C-alpha cells in the first residue's frame, strides 16, 4: 500500500442536520378606510366600521404579499377587501372595553371580540378633538376558513391583530 | 356623540402569525487528524482512522458551537474528541466503495457506512503522491443517544456527513 | 442467467414517511379548593382564592401525568401546588365580566385575565342558595418561565384554562 | 355579599395544549408485477424491471389510500402507475450490491441506488429454484416533484423503500 497525510487546506469535515424554527410574520395594511362614531362624555364607540384593501398588505418582503393575493390565501381578485362592523361596545370602564364586530376575510363572516384600549381623548392644538386607541384581540384561521391548504402545523391557526389609531374629529 | 376621521401617518393596522421554517445547521471542524492507508494500484483503502476534536466546531455563529460543547449535546469536558476507525473497505470499482468503521460520538460507539468516491489518484507537481476523495454518509442521532433531550421534531434525527479530502504521501 | 417470476404471497413493496400531527393535551386536576365570594344582588365576585394540588393531575394517561411533576415541567416535589388570587373584577354585565388575578406555577407568578361568564344563579332545591360559572383564559408558558426545556415547537406557548364551577351557600 | 363551597362533583378545573407528534406512515402497494433476470453463479441481477399500480396502495387506512390518488399526491387518473427499471447491478460481494434504477413517480424520472441485499438461493422443494432478496433505499420526494404542495415540515421529504423478494424460476 502506501501512506497519506492530510492537507488540512484542502479538506474539509462537515456536517447537515435539518432544523425547525418558529417565527412571527408580522404586518400591516397600508390601505383601508374607517368610520369613527365615539362620545368623550361616556367614552363609548358608537360605530365603528373598517374596510382594508387586501392588495395593500405590506409584510416587509414583496414576493410574500404578492403570494398573499392567491387563490391558497386571500383570493384578491374575487374579494379585493376585508370588512370590519361593530355591532356592540360593552364599557369596562374610561379605559377600556370589550367591542364585538362583525370580521369578514374573502367573504366568509364571523363576529369577533376586540379590547378596546383608549389610550387618550384630547382636545388637539387647533381647538378641534382628537382620539387615540387600540383594538387587540386573536382570530382563527379556521373560523374564516382561511388558508385552508397550509396546515395548522406550518402556519399557526392564531392571527393576532394589533390595531393602533390616532384620529380627529369631522368637519 | 362624535364623529372622527383617522390619521393614517399615527394608524396602524397590524397582524402577527407564527409558522415554521425548517433550515439546514451546516458545520465543519476546523482541528482532527488522520491516519491514510491507500494502495493506488488496487484503488483500496487499507487503514482509515480519524479523530476530530469536538472543541474545534464551526457552525460560523459563535454562540452555538459553544451550546454544542454544553450537557444536551457533546459534553466536551467529558468527552473531548469524536473517532472514526475503518473496519473493512469494499471496493466497487476504481471510484467507489463502501467503507465500514466504527464512529464514536460522546462515549457512544456504533458502526456506520460512508460511501467513499475517489476523486482523483494523482502523481503531484513534486514527483510525489496526491490522492482527492470523499466520504459520505448519514448516521442517526438516536443510534449514539445523542442530544436525547431535544425532540426528532425541533432538530433532525439524521445528520449528513460530508468529508472532502485532499492527500499527500507520507515522509 | 435465469428468469424468477414473483411469490405474491411472501412478497412485500414497503415504504416508510415521517410526517407530523398537531393534537391538543386535555387535562383536568382532581384535587383542589376554593373560597368563593359573589353577590347575586349585583352579580360581583368578591374574593375567589384557588389552590390546585400539582399531584392530582390527570390526561388520562398515567406516564405522562407522572412526568409532569418531574424537573422539566412542575417540579412538584420543590412546588406541590399551584395557585390563584383574584384582585379585581370588572363587570361587564350580569352574564360576564373580566376577572384580574395572580397565578402561580411552580413559584412564579404573573397576573392574568380570565373571562368570567356567569351561567346561572338559582336558589337550589333546599331554599339554599347555588351558582354555576365559568372561567376563560389564555396564559403563556413564556410568561412563568414553564417547561423552558421543551421548545415552544414541539409543544404550543399557548394553554387555554377552562374553569367550570357549580357551588352552593356556606353552613 | 355571600359565601359559596365548591360542588366537586360538577366543576372541572381543565386545560387545553397544543403539541406536535411525529409519526412514519408505512404502506403497502397490493398490485405490482416485475421481471426478475438473476444468475446464481455469479449472484448478479441482469435486468429488475417493476411496475406497481398507484391505485393498490395500502396504508391501513382507507380514506388516507383515496386521498392519495388525488392531484396534491399521486394523480392516479392521469399517472396510474408507477415504474422501476434497474441500468445497472453493481456486485458488492455474493450477498450485496449496489442496484442503479430509473423509478418514475406521476411521470417524472429519477435514477436512484438501492440496496442490495442477496437472503438465499436455494433450490426449492419441487427441484426448480428460488431466491429471497430485499431491495432497500431512500428517494426524496423533492427530487421527483411529489406532493409539492405539502411542505418538507408536515411530511418528510425522505421516503424510505423496503422490498422484501420471495421469487421461484420461470415456466
Amino acid at each position: 500500500m502506501k501512506e497519506y497525510t492530510l492537507d488540512k487546506a484542502h479538506t474539509d469535515v462537515c456536517f447537515k442536520i435539518k432544523h425547525l424554527q418558529i417565527s412571527n410574520v408580522k404586518g400591516n395594511f397600508k390601505d383601508y378606510s374607517a368610520v369613527i362614531d365615539f362620545d368623550p362624555a361616556s367614552a363609548e364607540f358608537k360605530k365603528l366600521d373598517v374596510t382594508i384593501k387586501i392588495a395593500s398588505v405590506n409584510t416587509e418582503n414583496q414576493t410574500r404579499d404578492n403570494h398573499l393575493q392567491q387563490d391558497d390565501f386571500f383570493k384578491a381578485k374575487k374579494y379585493p377587501d376585508m370588512t370590519f362592523t361593530m355591532k356592540k361596545y360593552e364599557k369596562i370602564d374610561n379605559e377600556k372595553g370589550k367591542m364585538t364586530g362583525t370580521l369578514t376575510i374573502a367573504g366568509v363572516s364571523k363576529d369577533i371580540v376586540l379590547d378596546a384600549e383608549i389610550g387618550g381623548v384630547a382636545k388637539g392644538k387647533d381647538g378641534k378633538e382628537k382620539i387615540g386607541f387600540s383594538l387587540n384581540g386573536k382570530i382563527k384561521r379556521s373560523d374564516f376558513k382561511f388558508a385552508t391548504s397550509t396546515s395548522t402545523i406550518t402556519l399557526s391557526d392564531d392571527i393576532n391583530l394589533n390595531i393602533e389609531v390616532e384620529a380627529n374629529e369631522k368637519e
